[PDB]
DNA sequence: CGGCATACG
DNA sequence: CGTAG
DNA sequence: GCCG
């Protein structure tokens, strides 16, 4: 088992689903009190299990795994032995790691507000809709429309958004193309959010497009919230008889940008994480969604596609279907 | 022990 | 500070 | 929390 997930293929999904989403809930913990590094931990030790080909069923399968330790060892022991974790029990179960999932997964809000909000005594979304002078316009935005963002997007909806999205990015720029990027690239069946990355052939071209995307789709009643190169939109999403709130990232790059920023968007949140550390540190290569950097040389490499991106840094080639680290 | 990815709005 | 993967 |  490679050290770096990048370094592995990771399925959708695996065969040690209850031990990864325990590890989960100690990684999200770890976040919400700020400790990045037990975070990473946790959150690689989770993903050396769902790169397992089969079920660990005894604690000996650990042995000689990367990123398990005593702690995340003790984890999976319990499990095996008990069915349940106490630790991770308690984690469950407190008012700090309820609320602070609660508040963190309002768009607009983050570990550092969650954590402010918590200390001033506030516990439900009620308590934030009290005092509106306390809140930010994408604040406002992420709790009036926050039931909506909770409900799983499915294929059928990111199908529906594609063709709309595609319909004004052709007026604003023909020949401009979109591509569905994130976890529905990864294979997910279902998500909370749906990611494109728009581009165009001619070097160039792209420049001033987003502006212009946008301006349409507002036209079009299409935009419950927007505020460049990235937008993070709400749209609304047409239903029978009626319509829902949806989270919509819309990105734009140049061609010559464009396997970078794909094989960034399309993730996941780990892998590339994984990949930039991998390429920084074993290839002296500085990583990003805009390019690769040899930074003794001073040059850029050139990318055609994510397969050349692979190549570049010696990896071999995983399909976004198995980039689910 | 230091490091832990790296951008944009 | 928020957002993204 | 773990690696190198
Ligand atoms: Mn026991
Ligand atoms: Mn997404
Ligand atoms: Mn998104
Ligand atoms: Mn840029
Ligand atoms: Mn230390
Ligand atoms: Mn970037
Ligand atoms: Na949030």
């Amino acid at each position: 088992m490679p050290a770096y997930a990048c370094q592995r293929p990771t399925p959708l999904t695996h065969h040690n689903t209850g031990l990864s989403e325990a590890l989960e809930i100690l990684a999200e913990a770890a976040g919400f009190e700020g400790s990045e590094g037990r975070l990473l931990t946790f959150c690689r030790a989770a993903s050396v299990l769902k790169a397992l080909p089969s079920p660990v069923t005894t604690l000996s399968q650990l042995q000689g795994l990367p990123h398990f330790g005593e702690h995340s060892s003790r984890v999976v022991q319990e499990l095996l032995e008990h069915g349940v974790c106490e630790e991770v029990e308690r984690v469950r179960r407190s008012e700090r790691y309820q609320t602070m999932k609660l508040f963190t997964q309002i768009f607009g809000v983050g570990v550092k507000t969650a954590d402010r909000w918590y200390r001033e005594g506030l516990r439900t979304l009620d308590d934030l809709r009290e005092q509106p002078q306390k809140l930010t316009q994408q604040q406002k935005a992420g709790l009036q429309h926050h039931q909506d963002l909770s409900t799983p997007v499915l294929r059928s909806d990111v199908d529906a958004l594609q063709q709309v999205v595609e319909e004004a990015v052709g007026q604003a720029l023909p020949g401009a193309t979109v591509t569905l990027t994130g976890g529905f690239r990864r294979g997910k069946l279902q998500g909370h959010d749906v990611d494109f990355l728009i581009t165009h052939p001619k070097e160039g071209q792209e420049a001033g497009l987003l502006p212009r995307v946008m301006c349409r789709l507002q036209d079009q009643g299409l935009i419950l919230y927007h505020q460049f190169e990235r937008s993070f939109c709400i749209f609304r999403l047409p239903q029978p008889g009626s319509w829902k709130a949806v989270r919509v990232d819309l990105v734009v790059a140049p061609v010559s940008q464009f396997p970078f920023a794909l094989l960034g968007w399309t993730g996941s949140k780990l892998f590339q994480r994984e990949l930039r550390r991998f390429s920084r540190k074993e290839k002296g290569l500085w990583l990003n969604s805009h390019g690769l950097f040899d930074p003794e040389q001073k040059t850029f490499f050139q990318a055609a596609s994510e397969e050349d991106i692979f190549r570049h840094l010696g990896l071999e080639y995983l399909p976004p279907e198995q980039r689910n680290a």
